[PDB]
């Protein structure tokens, strides 16, 4: 595994989400079953417990963008950049934005919201890439069966390694 240069950790455990937009290719509730599914599988294996907020100031935020979009990595449009997200910290730390002209799905077309978002959230919660190309945090996508999916080892090992 890969912890993010620098080692930033949030400093506290009960951390709050909160979707700003969502995509017009999924339903409301299937984006946010994706989200919370995917939260939930670094929560298992760690002592962070997530609370959804559905306005006000929460700790990461998730938003769907295009292109240039405030922060100063522009998306790129289909393919390329699927998404991103920002370490640890106060601000526009934590937060995931995923990239609004990709075709999300949650079948095995590509792309899987679910396998994407459980990628972001290990970047938010201080995990860098992994080399390791059975781990989640891998660089690159592959599509693996969501169904009654679970973190590979490596991927347990990280977020153990910062949070215990
Ligand atoms: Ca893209
Ligand atoms: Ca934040
Ligand atoms: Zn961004
Ligand atoms: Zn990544």
């Amino acid at each position: 595994f890969m912890l993010t240069p620098g080692n930033p950790k949030w400093e506290r455990t009960n951390l709050t989400y909160r979707i700003r937009n969502y995509t017009p290719q999924l339903s409301e509730a299937e984006v946010e079953r994706a989200i919370k599914d995917a939260f939930e599988l670094w929560s298992v294996a760690s002592p962070l417990i997530f609370t959804r907020i559905s306005q006000g100031e929460a700790d990461i935020n998730i938003a769907f963008y295009q292109r240039d979009h405030g922060d100063n990595s522009p998306f790129d449009g289909p393919n390329g950049i699927l998404a991103h997200a920002f370490q640890p910290g106060q601000g526009i730390g934590g937060d995931a934005h995923f990239d609004a002209e990709e075709t999300w799905t949650n079948t095995s077309a590509n792309y899987n919201l679910f396998l994407v978002a459980a990628h972001e959230f290990g970047h938010s919660l201080g995990l860098a890439h992994s080399s390791d190309p059975g781990a989640l945090m891998y660089p690159n996508y592959a599509f693996r069966e969501t169904s009654n999916y679970s973190l590979p080892q490596d991927d347990i090992d990280g977020i153990q390694a910062i949070y215990g």
